[PDB]
């Protein structure tokens, strides 16, 4: 349903430039439509074009940039995958995947992995940590797609997925005004600009703490061989009902009850238990994904002031000691922060 | 539901000297160092239509043909959904293109050359292939006195395809396969079935737009055969205008209004090729179904006898006019 | 969220000769018993608005004005939210009324019995009563070579109230406290205060607006003086047309293109005064913010000089055009 | 938001007509914002006029009909207001209710009533069903605003109240085809007629156990001195859930457990108990309302066939028998029937 201006808003059809596969489905994404994944029928004079693999992902075209380029892309580099490229068809999106696995490498979803191979583990933290690492301090991100992010694995490599995210380019204009919203050419630059927002010291501290927040999950998500409902952002939903059911820390209230979780290997105990308040304040922010542009409802809104200020910062301070905590159990370095 | 973010804020001011009347042609000039006038003379244009009109590739559907650009820029550019083609303009001092609305133009040499470059705009079109514009039945631009500045058109391609018994000769590289030997292999480009009779559907469909634009630059007046919307019917409009008096096949449009002096008779095509031109062009609201109107124009639903002498009079149109402007008749 | 049900058949076909170019108009004839042919020549337009244009009555703004019905019938009628006002129609043999715009129309007698209609029906309007047009910057309807009918327009009414130190002598019943003795009780129509000024502003809103519909009656071209969009800004279609040459307050509607023999200079208004229309007409948008353009037009934001200068040079426009065509200056 | 189909959809800043009043509240309806009465400054020197009752309900003008008149006036005959008149402003609308109750009269809305006094509930019941006698066989109705019907009453009285309610004239096209669609003058015909839709006998059918059961939730309401949730037409509410928390009648599964509920004075026992499948099948064609135009979906649906068929005649017949006991339980005639 798309109409012009004119005397006469003319209903028009979605037109369709590409065949939709018909047979969507991935076997390493079986839960997901958008995921699809194949192998080619390489020249079959070499056994080694075999290991080959291809998956492409749906997803709303919404989520390309004003240069038409895909947002998660940007935060690309030094790539794993073999190969990348976009596919738009009308408001529907894809994004194939060459991959090339070694002799022997099988990748496999982050999703329910329960794996205790803490090598692997670390592949993939190294990975989301260096991808996460081309963000700006000034400039912020939304992942609309869940609370984390989407990833295949095997033994050689952590292979990144796209995501259905949001950059969105704060500007905190330094008192000492001694990456500018206005980067177009100096004509095209009268006309516009990004659609920028005010950053601050609160709102980077919130974008920081919700990166960190989706690193966590996604090490969960590594670690649980059952569902780890915190990646669910369902609108119906409630962080305060999900800490309800699940409990605090038994080790101490402070904390979520995320000892008792399901591991595939060995339990880390209370390890994955972060504060409470932290985390709700965390969902508050996501919430975000839904109106990015009103930018005043979220962007300070995990470092915001709930005295309420003292309460806000010493917890604050309470999770960045949970990530000292963290990054220690995996003997990490903050250089990404 | 989910908010549509916008990388960008929108350009309120949507001011365009050239073009008020619409609500997405926006024009401006730059502020830059004046100690320059030229640069001054810059002029900066862009318009707001639809990311629909981007392809596979997110190329804006008429760029194809933004071959051997007269005009300065042409750049793409969207806020979410909404997508802006951005223009740079530097006419000579004396140089200032204009609206081809109504543009009244009783200059022959400057009619001649902006329909030359509109010819050649559209010739690159390939034969298979088939263009549908989607906001009005003329090609939309702008001309100076000297030159002439094409204007963005909001219209989709389509590729086509036949199986004709010398299937090898000729160049055959053109598929509607144009992806990556995996990503092919994955998927393909969306296409149709091209043949003859949709082609001669498709000469005439460029042809008639041609027309329409070349009636809007020299009408004083509206051209009623540029409006693409629903309830306007072939039908309606020619019983409104009529069999023109000299050939009553042809249409009245002698009695309609020029700024150049009315040639009369000579803007006057036929009738039942006018009414095959609406049929076909009102293809556009679903292409999906494209066969439902592909070959609308050339049918043979004799008929053979009747489809044939359309074409016929459609061609003697078409020559007549090229005459009539020293146009060759092999521009086709 | 509840689906608006619809309690008739919305009429697809929406064709009408008179007025194809619009997406409401549509006319059509009877198909009664044919043994009476002017039953035949019978005619029948209905056109669809929005049912906002409904007073608290439930009746459609307009209609307030609908006296000495020169037309057969006006009834309205509405399918949820869309409203329709359909029309009966008779001429004689040889009457055909036609569309107002570009009507092109030579006939001075013609044009001068269209006025008439026109002005008597807007006189009607009360003094500290204003309406605002919803759609043109010109009244719309239609004319035989004999009669004229006006057509529907979308438009809003509003009274206005003043407290003058003679607030007693005259007929002061006209009161927004148009209930009955308990329901006025319970609320009050919603009202403004009117005072001189903005009447003048009033006065000059609709003599403009009778002004534009003798252009559109007259213009073998389209009339810019009656698009009532947002881009649209009287400073930039000022500074296409420019100041008028025998007198460069006014405005250069001589060069324009009427059917009827140019009159040249005739149809040339003042410059501020076609400014403070406009940003008077802009009005509609909120008309709830009324105070913010209630005065607009004569405003002393000296400026004493400046605005009644301005109402003298509005007047002599006025009175130059009523002696054009014959007309009494006290038909105001 | 209003727009208009010209080359530029103009904004329309909703045009207020009337002064909305401020002080909107009626103390007989409490809960109801849109309810509003009040008394008038009657002519002082009289006390007579001290006893006009008047009230104003607010409303959504799309209520109105073609003609811009409300549905329930259709209805209405030799109604017991004093006067009554419509109130158009924008979309909203207002209603008001001129009342002179006698001397000693007092009237009271039926809801939450509980009330025993089988003569007044007897009263209210034959001013409602006095009123969906006007309805036509082949025309029906639905009530969007609640299962039920509003009103007010007094001992001397029972006032009907302003019903969202939608008409929906049907037309069984007879074999022997010797009030039609095009009502209109004829030309005005040629171009329209009513948003009509094909009757049969199962639609008349469902028409009539739907009114037979609007009655039976009015008369519960005035029985029922606590919530009578049948009212409710929330959409996340539903009957299969609002039977299970209520449990079936003990005294037979087949109806509904009414028995247990909360009456202002005597309890009349099971009697208020009708069977279930009939009222989810109630409540599946009540939901028309949110869609009025498509009548394939529920026109038919009280008296459609899920043998099948032999289960619903049979469960309507049983329905029908519920009926009959009632009638019989104060004495009533079918004769509206």
């Amino acid at each position: 349903p798309i109409k012009l201006d004119l005397c006469a808003s003319v209903k028009l059809t979605p037109f369709k430039p590409m065949r939709p596969p018909k047979p969507m489905q991935c076997w390493i994404h079986p839960r997901r439509a958008n995921c699809k994944v194949t192998r080619p029928r390489n020249n079959y004079s070499d056994p080694d074009n075999e290991n080959d693999m291809l998956h492409m992902t749906v997803l709303n075209s919404v989520f390309l940039n004003e240069h038409a380029k895909l947002y998660y892309r940007h935060l690309l580099r030094n790539d794993q995958a073999e190969a990348r490229k976009t596919i738009l068809n009308a408001d529907s999106v894809y994004e194939c995947m060459l991959i090339r696995p070694i002799r022997t490498e099988h990748f496999r979803s982050v999703d329910e992995a329960g794996e205790h191979n803490m090598s692997v583990l670390k592949i993939i933290i190294d990975a989301v940590i260096k991808y996460i690492g081309k963000l700006a301090d000034d400039e912020y991100i939304l992942i609309a797609d869940r609370m984390y992010v989407d990833l295949i694995y095997s033994e050689f490599r952590a292979i990144i997925l796209p995501q259905s995210a949001y950059i969105i380019k704060g500007d905190y204009a330094e008192s000492d005004s001694e990456d500018v919203c206005n980067e177009l050419e100096y004509p095209w630059k009268l006309i516009t600009a990004n659609n920028c927002i005010v950053s601050t010291d609160e709102s980077r501290q919130s974008q920081y703490i919700y990166r960190t927040f989706l690193l966590y999950n996604t090490v969960l998500t590594a670690i649980l061989k059952q569902n780890n409902p915190f990646d669910v952002i369902a609108e119906n939903t409630s962080i305060s009902i999900i800490v309800r059911n699940l409990g605090s820390c038994p080790n101490n209230k402070d904390r979520v009850k995320c000892c008792d979780l399901n591991y595939g290997g060995v339990p880390p105990g209370h390890v994955m238990c972060p504060p409470r308040e932290i985390t709700k304040k965390f969902f508050h922010y996501a919430k975000w994904v839904r109106n990015p542009n009103k930018y005043k409802r979220y962007s300070e809104l995990i470092a915001r002031q709930s005295h309420a200020r003292d309460v806000s910062q010493l917890h604050l301070l309470d999770w960045e000691n949970f990530m000292g905590e963290f990054s220690s159990y995996f003997g990490l370095h903050a250089h990404n922060v």
